[PDB]
């Protein structure tokens, strides 16, 4: 028989937001500082407006201030860098986020590099990426990988000496989560689209992290009995949201598994909130 | 049919190729790359390393300058000097010879170097840039050298299974990231890994960086493996690899000897990095 525990992100995110709200009010009482997030959106992309809206709603829930600066699509990179320079030097702003994607005429990496690492709440600045790997403590960690580790921590999933296989090598998820796992003393394998015999790896994993954006890609035969399975996929399939793991099939095999929806997805914005609070406190240390 | 991955011969060839590239660049731009190296104190091994880096610069036509500070130099004094060099446009590459004295915080010193002059590649921005595939990255010299060895010897990395033994910041983590960028499936193992052998015995490419003499035995290696030994262990008056070479050599497809394998590639890649700094600065 297997544990078949549901790693419930919706309930965990709710608990974590309530916990954070309490801390934010404590901090405000001690310092009169309310953490403030500035989100920059360039242009009109509909999905981008929705993402930003969800971020502001989450802020309001926990008592964090937010401001959205909407710039026209025709904004140049130099103009956006100018705005970010003003935000970097504005002590009322603790966390700066640039909603992706940016217009064709702007290079996102130049934009991210212009953000003070201490205000880079997404954890995408090269210094934060590097500090993650280098186990340095000023690091703003990327929200989705941080969220994954938070689930593992709160569910008591031991990482030390565990064999973890991460399927997908993206910058936003796969590579930073592999680095977080390795810092947590797991043995880590990172697989991707050039991996031959993927199943030979995934079937040995104690902890299996799936981040490929391919609906129902990971099937039962690819997962180890007693495995912990974390499904980062958010695939839109005919109005439904479906994960990268064939949940119906795999759930009977596992010690624990994240459903989709209601698994990793809500943890991403939750960790953004914690990262905003981290920015405010460390700027004012 | 075993291949010796010979770093001494490869380093010589690579320096000849670089010397020509540096001369071509100078013809077109009148710019000659310049490396500044700082040494704090008098550690004789540190002095020998810095002397080897100056010699290597001279061999390829790169300018070098060594600034020697006394052992009691304060962290603030060293950071002042680094700031000056950051902002000197005659200086393309800055390096600080390690180890620093115990009273100075290495990480603060490294952070203070401009990333685009940080030839050793351990600034956090360079570490992140490597993972991000940002072309402005200065890749750390030993991991870069390991990848160069694989490339020059025609070792296939796309779809290869690579196991990296040792998860150090200086070698194991960056080399794993380079291997992933090169399209290998990569496992990173360390002192907390259980059943190490179940991984290492499957590796098509085995990179070993544990600083333990003769640590990897024949039973830990796959037949036909390509083995890269980053160990330089001083023991029994001898320099010994992390791999038991005599024990594994008759079963591998290729292996780096120690000495004469990875060691020489480290300074070679320093010179390449110094030339990278000169071209991007301009």
């Amino acid at each position: 028989s297997n544990a078949m525990i549901l790693i419930d992100g919706k309930s965990l995110s709710k608990d974590l937001k309530e916990r954070l709200a309490t801390q934010v009010q404590e901090y405000k009482h001690h310092t009169a500082i309310t953490p403030k997030l500035v989100a920059i959106i360039v242009g009109n992309d509909p999905a981008s407006k929705t993402y930003v809206a969800s971020k502001e709603k989450a802020c309001a829930q926990v008592g964090i201030d937010s401001q959205v600066i909407t710039l026209p699509e025709h904004t140049t990179e130099s103009e956006l860098l100018e705005l970010i320079d003003q935000l970097n030097n504005d002590s009322s702003v603790h966390a700066i986020l640039v909603q992706l994607p940016l217009p064709a005429h702007i290079n996102k990496n130049n934009v991210i590099y212009s953000i003070k690492p201490e205000k880079d709440v997404d954890g995408f600045h090269p210094t934060n990426v590097g500090r993650l790997q280098l186990r340095d403590k000023k690091c703003l960690e990327s929200c989705t990988p941080k969220g994954i580790m938070t689930m593992l921590r709160e569910y008591g999933i031991k990482t030390e000496g565990a064999y973890a296989v991460v399927v997908g090598a993206s910058n936003v998820v796969g590579k930073p989560v592999s680095q977080l796992l390795l810092n947590a003393k797991a043995t880590v394998t990172t697989c991707h689209r050039f991996t031959t015999d993927l199943k030979s790896h995934t079937t040995k994993a104690d902890i299996l992290i799936v981040a490929v954006g391919k609906p129902n890609f990971i099937t039962a035969d690819m997962v180890k009995e007693g495995a912990v399975v974390i499904d980062v996929g958010i695939n839109h399939v005919d109005g439904k949201i479906v994960g990268d793991v064939d949940f119906a099939a795999v759930k009977d095999k596992v010690a624990a598994i994240t459903p989709v929806p209601g698994g990793v997805g809500p943890m991403t914005i939750t960790e953004l909130l914690y990262n905003t609070f981290q920015c405010a406190q460390e700027l004012n240390r």
